């Protein structure tokens, strides 16, 4: 089958021949017919962070495909059942996190194109017990990023602990951040949206933010405060410095921050503000089983829509420049019908 | 009335005589029979924060006392009844934070012996319907330091969002930490106490608490993670640089930390690990209205008792100098019949 | 000042003339531009209930006016300012459930149009810590059953313990269950609505429910069952024993039922299914000022909108026997600036 | 392997010999040391309930023992641990229920001694994912109730919605009961006890309860509203028609009802005063694994103890005729070393 293997971190990846898997008790083959592409697949392939893949391996955690071999024992699926790849490949099942519905933070979890071959190949070995069930409705090029996107975002703002009727900003409104003033408005909250784009921050707009403001042209703290009184909540989608600490600045007393992606390095950080201002702080950066299919429903009734273009396998690298260079508008999907 | 008035910003107090005051509507007087002290009446008279007091004016905001006046239209409380003097002397009572039951969110509040005369005089004036009612059963003296260090551990606890059974680490176990250690264990949870000084850690093992552990001897955090497994959070009572980062490796992913005062500035903040971790950073540093009450009746049940020390007004610039070095155990109680 | 004034538990209301109120401290008087009528208030005038009234008294807690008199020590609002008169006329500011947030359960609350004088006259006489903030662009007669059927089902709703993709089964689409099919919309729900009436459930499916139900024609809670696998929550507005139970069967495990309203008496209940499938049977009946601060935002939104029908004060005793047989559609207002014509002689 | 067979309704369970399990992929057997009878077994055995077991079919949902056989597949225990199964055999794992940490409600599941056979032999086949895991320290016989009775307890405990410090009331200070006030104690709760035996009361203070009063020679509700001004939370432990409604009668406004075990029927309800109250009634009657895993921890704390009764397997049908009268004290529990002594002729 067709694969893009990465041989050496910071290496293009090769376009080459693997063997199809076959799947062990509780496993499944899945024939890919899509596959998302996003910066964390970037850095599992530049080798970016504290614990990484060991290559050579295929990357991917966003991949849509029917089932084309079940293994023993496997009874929940079957051949022909379309399901979802994603990052969360397996997790113990036994341990505190486990149990109590939080296996996203399971500390033997595996993850899809990381930590095991994932996406980026023509068929995919996954543990039938943690793959997405994909509604019926739904394009598959259209739904691969709610494996990832989607979801992220979607569990980012059930962290900012808002309920209908709150305001929440939305920094960002990029490959994240264009799904979640979708998943925020769907969730009855009402939306800000901060970029320095006119152009992103118009199809917030477009896509139900009542509030938007450009960074660059004007303080988004000064201005939030005075328009909404503060923002409930924030879901920081594009993590820097800045954009951080402006997003402190447009909580009002008692908000929630929730960092939706992991930054390059430590940064300074406000403390004394935020302790003052009951301010709380937090990281979520994926979704649990529940959250993923919770995701997906709100998708299938149409209430979000992934903006995707489709590229062939052969285009990975390609790809890869343009996101170190911020030149994708929304995601980019590998189409595994378009046969170069 | 004899009162420790404050004439400029880093002078000593000067105790001097002032008028009594009287009650206007929704007012009463207080003589004071006790009055706490604490760091945050040192920041007040050193004029150190942000937002500062206006000279001159009169510290305290722990004053245990007896009604001796009341105002008009004040009826739930009368002559004679013994109530508390706290940090927070009024709220708005009418924006969304107060509403909800966060008045100590209120952006028009008042701060007794900070933005208003406080305790640190043989009456106060105070608002009736933000004064503690002190218990029946309770010593004037030892009550004190609930209605400022008591209520702030408790509320503290409870924005860690633990349950019975859980692990909470406590960081300083001085004037604040000995009274979270005895909150934490009234709340079913079990107690690790990390400080530097053996005596104060054999202390919080007397108080309750299962695992103690010395940073200066030992790192903390490695310490901990084998011995619980990581904790599920994090009371950081004394906010230093260091102290913070070191409760941040204490905890399991997850976990939440909270910091219960004001660190003097920023400090450099993992963020990387932190989302990481799916950790929550939070702060909380006083209590409402009825966070005070639940602290009271906590005391008075006997569960909580203070450390504290009895000493005459006169002596409130020594007082400040000790704990300006750390000398200070427990807390340190002005008590109004020590007459000189 | 005219008001409606019920003299004898179970007569026609008196109009008649009385003093205008003027406020001590922490209140206002406010002149009424419109008041909401609800089965509560003839529950009030029948002194159906436990506690009742003391005679003679002007019912109604759905008032929405200007401030035209200020008392002594009141500040956040004024002459002119626009706000709301609700059941929760006071509560006492210093027990726990006040101090927590749940003033609703104050034991020592007073209620508008019930124990004290309510908006069934041109002015009313009210705490000026309780009245709501009517916001800038509403309508006054629109806005007024948001200060009753709205804040309770907005609250009911939310004491269903539901989440945005949650399934929620309203049953009775009338008064209430019109206004929370729009809450439950705006807050992110997908909507079942259950009754016995096609056109209320033709209504229901505009205001955005997906799926609907006629009890008198299927059994509700096999096609819920079969349709979304369970609901999650259901709201139950109009308490009979019949809608009470058959919400329960339309329930999934560990979903919850919010009553509404007041039953007329005891009735049995399930108890043994109700623990086997671990559900929750909660009452929900009004609201805090939060609650309403929140309630009326939405309306503000344009997320939800009341079907009123307008009427002079003088009509109503004809209201209260049209609502005695059912033969109301949405809420009833009575608007101050609508005069009778008496085509004299 | 001696078992003890239920081969028809409400007849005597049969001693007899059956071939020992073996595991397939994703189970194991387990040698028992000791195995918990409650109800729950009495019930199954007498096929009371709406849903039945099959006949003929081994009993018993707390047995505590040993792994001597581990499947295909299993590595997250091995042989030689001491592990527990308890009424919740297995789940599907894949539900909306499953996925969301409410394993107890999954439609799918399956129930030791019920649906499947359960601990009344001396070895069990038991599902790896679903049998807790026993803390080092503690005897089996001892925490054989933990299974059953303290995870029950202990989870309706957290879902009266309670916080350190509230008052909850126990009623019933019976097998459930004893440890209720226990656990209640350590998660910070002041305990009132109500019950109508005065030792069970005299237990009841000595494990913590500062409050008891016996329902018999006073009116409990009458007594705690005055006392501690109602109780913020119910755990009914014993559900009759009269504890519930006293039960409900002990609340404060805002306070919640949990039933922790199955009536044996519908019995009437206030609502009318539930609602007005904002009372919130709910069941729970056993525990996700999570939730027996916190509970075994706090007894392995030393937190929790139950008062047990060793006896062996023999006994089991005396055991079901005291239980059938109210005969028994604290929990009865088989240990499979204990040997009858015939003193034969
Ligand atoms: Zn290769
Ligand atoms: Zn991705
Ligand atoms: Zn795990
Ligand atoms: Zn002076
Ligand atoms: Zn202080
Ligand atoms: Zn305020
Ligand atoms: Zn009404
Ligand atoms: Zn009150
Ligand atoms: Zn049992
Ligand atoms: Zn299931």
């Amino acid at each position: 089958m067709k694969a893009a293997v990465l041989h050496e971190f910071g290496q293009s990846l090769q376009i080459e021949e693997v063997d199809i898997p076959t799947p062990g008790a509780g496993e499944i083959v899945v024939k890919m017919q899509a596959s998302g592409v996003c910066h964390t697949d970037l850095h599992a392939v530049e080798g970016d962070w504290p614990v990484k893949p060991s290559p050579p391996f295929i990357p991917g955690h966003e991949g849509v495909g029917l089932i084309t071999a079940v293994g023993e024992g496997v009874t929940h699926v079957k051949e022909g059942d379309r399901v979802g790849v994603a990052w969360l490949y397996s997790a113990c099942g036994h341990c505190t996190h486990c149990l109590g519905g939080w296996e996203t933070l399971c500390e033997s979890q595996q993850n899809s194109g990381y930590s095991v071959n994932g996406s980026f190949a023509e068929y995919v070995l996954a543990n039938a017990n943690y793959v997405g069930i994909i509604p019926e409705s739904v394009d598959s090029i259209e739904i691969a990023p709610v494996l990832c996107a989607g979801v992220t975002v979607y569990k980012g703002l059930k962290m900012t602990d808002t309920k209908p009727g709150d305001w929440v900003v939305i920094s960002g409104i990029g490959g994240l951040g264009h799904m979640a003033v979708q998943y925020a408005i769907a969730m009855g909250l009402n939306v800000a949206a901060v970029d320095i784009d006119d152009d992103k921050l118009a199809f917030a707009k477009k896509l139900g933010a009542k509030v938007t403001v450009n960074a660059k042209n004007t303080d988004p703290a000064e201005y939030l405060q005075k328009e909404i009184g503060g923002a409930h909540g924030a879901l920081v989608t594009a993590v820097s410095a800045k954009a951080f600490d402006q997003a402190l600045s447009m909580l009002r007393r008692g908000g929630t921050l929730v960092c939706n992606g992991l930054p390059p390095g430590d940064f300074p950080v406000s403390i004394f503000d935020t302790v003052l201002n009951g301010i709380t702080i937090r990281g979520s950066i994926v979704g649990t089983r529940l959250d993923l299919q919770e995701s997906l429903d709100m998708a299938a009734a149409g209430k979000v829509k992934a903006t995707v273009t489709a590229e062939p396998l052969e285009n990975i690298n390609d790809i890869f420049e343009r996101m170190r260079q911020g030149k994708i508008e929304g995601r980019i999907v590998i189409d595994y019908t378009m046969l170069e």
